[PDB]
DNA sequence: TTTCTAATGCGATCGCATTAGATTTTGTT
């Protein structure tokens, strides 16, 4: 009645009775569209209200996609969100039984390393460790971020080193040095407890919280109180847990704690997910419990879905037999053959013109995509796909409006960052030859043995002879070139007008710095005629996130663009894509091109060789994750052997979570799609042979592969120190309603 | 003026000097 057929197998998820469920949904079957199917049977057949409808996903696009499939067939005919925004709502509400304090800030991935980092220089102690500052802190990062992901609470922590120690230095056959080692790691976490427990001390006396505290607390008081459980399981009839398989332990106990731990068998439960798409699981860290944790006490039913739609065969034949004979529930099915292309090149830039020209002769001759393991291999692909004719797509800080606003800030607070000097002076704002910089340091040493005379400097005080105070003191005019005068007599007094503005918020320094400077005036001019006016997307982010962050402008907001740098990646502005990040996308060409060994395997530190990897005789995935035995290990041959074939079975299983990265970007093609791999890399004295992938399917495709069948060492250059000046004649020449435009702003500057 | 890991391949199970790569990345009000 409005819409297309609904098919016969998935009629058993649409039309199942009210109670638990679960469906293994595999890949490119559309899952979404027979999640909105079972709304519209559980509104308009009974059962529920559309008020009374919950779906919970990871991310916050995958909500808003099934909170309009909802609607749209709603409304042709009610509350979506994530996991993380439900945590914060269920202690906004229930948040005083367990007591944290209701409107509690959280911090950012770079204002929380502004606050480990001092309480990490603010240690009375000794620490033993050969590390810095700065690589003590990614560690107090690392364990309790997973300390609160297993809901472990550092007390389970402490004397776990005993019982391995009494192993070696007992049992006679020296202890063979390498097994010093993985003894000197593990009492290394035991030695930094006295961390990563005063910086919770810390964060609790400030009450400002994480992202692994928000669901480590909502599934604490889960489980302790089943009042809270109890109103949430009334007000919601209907719960959709889609994407499960990427569901974490924190998230697990606390929604089988709320939702149906054999609690109530009206409410309509009903949880999607594949086990063999779990790449994400090195992050979250985790379905085959499902049925054994939410049951009746019978075991939960079980369905399926292996009827694949945007996917042709024979990427069902490869698929298949990549996840088949070491994974696989059932295999699934098509319902023309898109074809495969696999290759093999003795060079990079030979294999990345392979997979150009066939990327090329499809669009001179489509949705085309680039799926790289690396971020930092996209780069030269880019520039070869944009060479031959093609048009491509591919940090906030490092874009050149908002680089030169970060440069001439800096400039003003502090005269000597010189390297935010040579930013100005070489821009394209005053561009200054060589003879000029080098006769502005000549006027800047003109203006300045033993231990104690040596230790004198590298103070918060000694002078240091920068340029930065010969421009405010340039001499006389016989150094320097006639023209280049005038720009350093301007610059000076620029300066001096902007560094009386110090006294003023931070916010208003921001916006007269960028009046003062060309900017949004020449950042509008180098756009195409066709954007439109938009020139200030990524300037305008900036100048929300000074206000957001008022401040002292100098410690304050340039200490702290700093850290954001380093710590996520520049900020968050304003094909091709990495292999994670599409996982949803499906288009018409797909390229998988670098599978290369130590490259797509991409082969790695255990739990027993450095110090935040949590051991696993305490974390809640294990017996997978096979925790070693140590029982009957009465020798230290066999300590030495019961060991490393530990770490091999930790090893093999970093390699078939690479398979289901093959099974998650193969799947996604929809038509033809291009393999390859190169032979030669870039900087290797011996070349880097195909990995199992590339010389396993081309034993597949034998049963159509082009011919596959020291290295490049070139220098890349460039040399320092047009329409802009064809267009500025016509305006020397003369010298959609843009006429009264200009009579309407020539009336308020006319006007006192 | 410069770091650190887990490798590799000679020796006298092991020490012991020499040299390649540095991932991927959601989630509030
Ligand atoms: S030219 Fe290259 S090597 Fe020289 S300073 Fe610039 S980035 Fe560094
Ligand atoms: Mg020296």
């Amino acid at each position: 009645l409005g819409l297309f057929p609904p098919t016969d197998e998935q009629a058993a998820v649409i039309a199942a009775p009210p109670g638990p469920l679960v469906v293994i949904a595999g890949a490119g079957a559309g899952k979404t569209e027979t999640m909105a199917a079972r709304v519209v049977w559980l509104v308009a057949n009974g059962f529920a209200t559309p008020s009374q409808v919950l779906g919970l996903t990871f991310t916050r696009k995958a909500a808003g996609q099934l909170l309009r499939r909802v609607r749209t067939r709603l409304a042709r005919l009610a509350t979506v969100s994530t996991y993380h925004a439900f945590a914060g709502t269920l202690l906004r509400e229930h948040g005083l039984l367990l007591p944290v304090e209701p409107d509690t800030r959280l911090l950012s991935e770079t204002e929380l390393w502004q606050l480990a980092y001092d309480v990490v220089c603010a240690h009375p102690g000794h620490l033993d460790t050969e590390k810095t500052p700065a690589a003590v802190t990614a560690m107090v990062l690392r364990l309790s971020g997973a300390l609160a992901e297993h809901l472990v609470d550092t007390d389970q922590l402490r004397d776990t080193h005993v019982e391995l120690e009494r192993l070696v230095h007992t049992l006679p056959a020296g202890p063979s040095q390498w097994l010093l080692r993985m003894l000197a790691t593990q009492t290394e976490r035991t030695e930094l407890v006295p961390l990563i427990d005063a910086l919770h001390q810390r964060m609790r006396a400030e009450k400002v919280m994480d992202f692994g505290m928000q669901m480590a607390a909502a599934a604490r008081l889960a489980a302790r109180f089943p009042q809270v459980g109890e109103q949430l399981r009334q007000r919601f009839r209907v719960v959709l847990l889609d994407e499960y398989q990427d569901t974490g332990h924190a998230q697990r106990i606390a929604l089988s704690s709320l939702f149906g731990g054999g609690a109530d068998d009206g409410l309509a439960l009903t949880a999607v997910g594949d086990p063999i798409q779990s790449i994400y699981g090195w992050r979250g860290a985790s379905l085959p419990r499902f049925t054994t944790d939410f049951p009746y006490g019978t075991p939960a039913p079980t369905l399926e879905l292996r009827t694949s739609w945007r996917n042709p065969p024979s990427t069902l034949h490869v698929a298949n037999a990549v996840s088949e004979e070491a994974r696989r529930v059932r295999a699934l099915r098509p319902r023309e053959p898109g074809t495969i292309r696999c290759a093999l090149l003795n060079n990079v830039a030979a294999e990345r013109d392979w997979v150009a020209d066939h990327l090329a002769r499809a669009y001179h001759g489509p949705t085309a995509a680039v799926l790289v393991r690396r971020n930092a291999d996209a780069a030269p692909m880019a520039e070869a796909l944009t060479a031959r004719g093609v048009p491509v797509e591919v940090g906030l800080l490092a874009v050149p409006e908002v680089a030169d606003l970060v440069a001439m800030l800096r400039l003003i607070a502090d005269p000597t960052a010189g390297s935010a000097v040579m930013r100005i002076l070489t821009g394209p704002r005053w561009r200054f030859g060589a003879r000029d910089i080098a006769a502005l340091w000549r006027r800047a040493v003109e203006l300045d043995l033993g231990t104690a005379d040596i230790v004198a400097q590298a103070a918060p005080d000694a002078d240091t002879a920068c340029v930065a105070d010969a421009i405010c003191d340039p001499g006389d005019a016989e150094r320097y070139s006639p023209a280049g005068y005038e720009r350093i007599v301007a610059l000076g007094r620029e300066l001096t007008m902007l560094r009386a503005h110090l006294g003023h918020p931070l916010p208003e320094l921001v916006a007269e710095v960028r009046r003062v400077l060309g900017l949004d005036a020449e950042a509008r001019a180098a756009r195409p005629v066709a954007a439109g006016w938009a020139g200030t997307e990524n300037l305008d982010r900036f100048s929300d996130l000074v206000s957001d962050f008022a401040g002292a402008s100098v410690s304050a907001l340039l200490a702290y663009l700093d850290a954001a740098v380093e710590v996520e990646n520049g900020l968050a502005p304003a094909q091709i894509l990495t292999v994670h990040a599409a996982k949803g996308l499906e288009w018409q060409v797909v390229a998988v091109p670098h599978l290369s060994a130590r490259v797509f395997p991409s082969t790695a530190r255990t739990w027993l060789t450095d110090a935040s990897d949590l051991p696993p005789l305490l974390r809640g995935d294990r017996a997978g994750v096979p925790v070693l035995d140590t029982s009957d290990i009465y020798d230290r041959k066999i300590l030495s052997d019961k060991i490393s074939d530990h770490k091999k079975s930790l090893d093999q299983r970093r390699v078939d979570e690479e398979r289901r990265l093959l099974y998650v970007a193969i799947t996604r093609a929809e038509d033809t799609l291009l393999l390859s791999g190169h032979h030669w890399g870039a900087t290797e004295s011996k070349p880097r042979g195909p990995s199992e992938f590339l010389c396993e399917l081309k034993t597949i495709l034998e049963e159509g592969e082009i011919e596959h069948w020291p290295l490049r060492d070139q220098v890349v250059e460039a040399l320092w120190p047009d329409h802009v000046h064809r267009g500025a004649q016509l305006v020397a020449a003369a010298m959609e309603g843009w006429a009264a435009d200009v009579d309407a702003l020539l009336a308020e500057r006319e006007r006192p």
